[PDB]
């Protein structure tokens, strides 16, 4: 039975620790392009969606870290597309926390794979994918990622 | 096995005849106003989708009648959505076509009931949903609503 | 945030009268077969489905109708599928109940036409289908189908 | 467009190594009850899934390891399901396949953790689930689970 008016998907994660502030960019038809900064961890994500054929610019989340590489990736829309999504989990020392962050990202699609990003130490973590597309991502940032997650659909 | 990159939804329709330009606005995450004209049939229909938290307006679908009585349908989302769609199908003299368009259109959501608009005349169609909703609309559209059908989620 | 051990699937209708009584298949993975009966109106139903490759008798809906002709509809599964249900529903004067029930119901797959079975008197209904699947019947019966709806699925 | 009678669901992993044999339960509509064996690695897993509030026994995948303890995971369904399945994938030396194997399984749910079962030794993994259900297993088995996946569902 139906008892709300907003549409939903299926939601994994979230991988990372419970610092940070959450966010939660929805969900949409695909992904175009993916924007992030890196170095001992993963600092900047922000994502360009498809929303129907066209391109939509989400919420940005570029956490608090100036210092970072910063990376464009430009996926060939539609006929390229995430395969598996993986990545490290683990204490930033200098952060003072003691609570997990991203510290590596690697995103695999059906053309190649880019990263790893930031630094692989830590817990390991992976998602591939047989059927079905992250039409959105979702985490916790602060300084930097803290968590990740996705929005899965057919 | 995903061998494309953007994401689907189940299309149920289209209802009416196959006359007009076919338009379809794709899907979003739900239906904040429905904008529509009417008199012996529906004339323009366009509607302010939710994105996410956010409206987005949908691409229009004006047709060609401006003698028309124009409907603003607000809803109070996202407590208030569609659990049913229902209208007629038929012939109208001045198109002499014999073909069938969207002579009357009739919206109800779990608050109230918002129609019928234009002539209940022909015959009559209807779509309740019991788990699910409405997160698109597509159709045909020269000078009036010529056909129309609906992109759904859960 | 789930919140029950049970998935679920969009549902459409339910089509016809409140009288008889609520049954619900659930949902399969497709349908192989489709078993009904049909005179002045529907009166057995029942399905075979598809569970992952292999087959599955649903719940049986026999009615209480044992002159009308009895119909098998083998599907030519899983190349073929319906692509849309449609039919009547109507008081049947002769059950004293002035509850509308379906009169007729009309199958239509991607290869061919199954129908009209019933008579086509009343009010008519359809549901077509652009994209998706039908993989599950509920509806209501009695001593013939009250009402009828379905599950979708991508 | 819909262009096969076969519905379908997301599907993510697998994770583990690609020894054994190929096996896919498909999908239902929830998980009643978990069955397996662990010592140095999990070996026996089979289910008894939900199809639609009636139990229905999943495909067996015993592997052959007369020494593990059983474990027989019968969970308070519909109203306790799982929210994560963890564990760790690794060689298992006395196999003599130097192939990557499931060493490790973990189960939770919304009310409370089964496992670790066998030895949390070599590579994590892990799939926190925010929104939706597992709804059907696949994985490769030979002697013991040498990789496993999920199929989920809304
Ligand atoms: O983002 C990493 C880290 O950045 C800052 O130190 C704070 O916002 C923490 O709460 C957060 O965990
Ligand atoms: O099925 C038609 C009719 O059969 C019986 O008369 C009863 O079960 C009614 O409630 C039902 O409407
Ligand atoms: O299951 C572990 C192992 O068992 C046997 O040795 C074979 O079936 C292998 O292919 C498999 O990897």
């Amino acid at each position: 039975t139906q008892t709300t008016g907003t549409s939903q998907t299926i939601e994994v994660g979230l991988w990372g620790g419970p610092g940070g502030n959450a966010w939660d960019d929805g969900s949409y038809t695909g992904i175009r392009e993916i924007n992030l900064s890196h170095g001992d961890a993963i600092g900047a994500f922000s994502v360009i969606y498809d929303l129907n054929g066209q391109p939509f610019t989400g919420p940005t989340h570029p956490g608090n870290e100036p210092s970072f590489k910063t990376v464009k990736i430009t996926l060939d829309f539609p006929n390229e597309f995430l395969v598996s999504v993986s990545g490290y989990t683990g204490v930033l020392a200098r952060l003072a926390t003691g609570k997990d962050v991203i510290r590596s990202l690697t995103f695999k699609t059906n053309k190649k794979t880019y990263g790893p990003y930031g630094k692989e130490e830590g817990t390991p973590f992976s998602l591939p994918i047989e059927n079905g597309l992250i039409v959105g991502f979702k985490g916790r940032s602060g300084f930097v990622v803290d968590a990740i997650g996705f929005h899965l659909s057919l």
